[PDB]
């Protein structure tokens, strides 16, 4: 992969769906709200968008971690901006650091995701490895 | 809220749908097995289920932090389990470990997620404040 510039900006904008808000199996819908685990989806997307310019032949990017603090709200209908922004890079794991503001300009999310970059061929052997253990079951 | 005991668990089970592997907006499909953000939200579902059980009437939680690091994979098909451990309260604040297993017991992904306990009354007006700041934009 080439070298990510530092403080490389990627972002993902996007406007709070019905089907976005909290609302879990078993106990149904919980607060009419952008949920915390779709500002991770978008965080991860604003993230991946990062790697992408940069990632060389069949080269592949995989979320390895995630954090994410819920600091205000955004209601259905509202538009998101989600901003990563490249932290560093160590060895073959990228870190950025996420943002994430309402159609109002609040900040209502503040997190950091890592990225691990392995060639397309090691990721599809992973998986395949898996799928022989779970066969031999 | 009563006091949660401490390591007081509380599980969430399911099985790894199409529907859940790693697909965004924009980009699209990107790898065929459970994804980051699925396993967040149910380390957020198993996180409540700790609470429920506890809640006085006319309380609610809110979910304030989390975090996953992603170990393993899980395939579509395959059951997974997320365990949420109660580590502490301080204040209106509940703070839980998570960690993940496939079906063949495989550690997927360990967390952590804070919840944040407050009157129903006072979600309300908070989200009530903000839609109102919206209509005050026309």
């Amino acid at each position: 992969m080439r070298p990510i510039p530092e403080g490389y900006e990627a972002v993902f904008e996007t406007v709070v769906t019905p089907e976005m808000t909290v609302r879990f199996e078993e106990l149904g819908p919980v607060h009419p709200v952008y949920a915390t685990y779709w500002m991770v989806k978008h965080m991860e997307l604003a993230g991946r968008k990062i790697i992408l310019p940069f990632l060389e032949e069949g080269e592949e990017g995989i979320g390895s971690y995630v954090e994410a603090r819920h600091l205000a709200s955004a209601l259905p209908g509202m538009r998101v901006r989600v901003v990563a922004r490249h932290e560093k890079t160590e060895g073959n794991r990228v870190y950025a650091r996420v943002e994430a503001y309402n159609e109002l300009g609040d900040l209502i999310g503040v997190g950091r995701t890592e990225q691990v970059i392995l060639p397309k061929a090691k990721v599809e052997a992973l998986f395949r490895r898996l799928k022989e253990r779970w066969e031999a079951e």
